[PDB]
C-alpha cells in the first residue's frame, strides 16, 4: 500500500563513512529478496527536493514530459554493487557528488515520484 512517492522517500531521500551504501541500502529494504546494483540517494531537504517539480521541464529517458531538472547542484551518494557482490551478502561502493539530479513529478500534491538521472 506505499505510494509512488512515499517509494521515493524510501529509496532516494536521506534528510539526516565507506560502509554508508551498505548501511543503507539495508535499512531502506534495497537488499531484501536480491541485492538492488544502483541506487541514489539525495543529501538535502524534502522541501528542496520537492521543489525541483517547479524548476527546469524536461523529456524522462522513457519519453514522458513530467521530468524536471535541479537548477542548482545537490549533495548525492551513488551506492553501485561491487563486481564480486553476492545476495544475500550485498556489497557496495559508496561515491558522493554534487549533481543536479532529474526527477519524474505526479500527483497532488506535486511532488518526486521516479529518480531518473543526475547530471
Ligand atoms: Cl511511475
Ligand atoms: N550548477
Ligand atoms: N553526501
Ligand atoms: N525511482
Ligand atoms: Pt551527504
Ligand atoms: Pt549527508
Ligand atoms: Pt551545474
Ligand atoms: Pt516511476
Ligand atoms: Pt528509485
Ligand atoms: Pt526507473
Amino acid at each position: 500500500k506505499e505510494t509512488a512517492a512515499a517509494k521515493f522517500e524510501r529509496q532516494h531521500m536521506d534528510s539526516s563513512s565507506s560502509n554508508y551504501c551498505n548501511q543503507m541500502m539495508k535499512s531502506r529494504n534495497l537488499t531484501k529478496d536480491r541485492c538492488k546494483p544502483v541506487n541514489t540517494f539525495v543529501h538535502e531537504s524534502l522541501a528542496d527536493v520537492q521543489a525541483v517539480c517547479s524548476q527546469k521541464n524536461v523529456a524522462c529517458k522513457n519519453g514522458q514530459t513530467n521530468c524536471y531538472q535541479s537548477y542548482s547542484t545537490m549533495s548525492i551518494t551513488d551506492c553501485r554493487e561491487t563486481g564480486s557482490s553476492k545476495y544475500p551478502n550485498c556489497a557496495y561502493k559508496t561515491t558522493q557528488a554534487n549533481k543536479h539530479i532529474i526527477v519524474a513529478c505526479e500527483g497532488n500534491p506535486y511532488v518526486p515520484v521516479h529518480f531518473d538521472a543526475s547530471v
